[PDB]
């Protein structure tokens, strides 16, 4: 509508293998966790792996 809303962050791996958060909205980073992040359910499990 006007502005995205919620927060939108992903957890990956950096360089050696550190669990960072990316934002998609625009294109940052940061290695804190975010607000309201909830991002991890299910680890390697049914269909989608990884």
């Amino acid at each position: 509508g006007s502005s995205g809303s919620s927060g939108r962050w992903v957890e990956g791996i950096t360089s050696e293998g550190y669990h960072y958060y990316y934002d998609l909205i625009s294109g940052a980073s940061q290695w804190e966790k975010p607000e309201g992040f909830q991002g991890d359910l299910k680890k390697t499990s049914g269909p989608s792996s990884g």
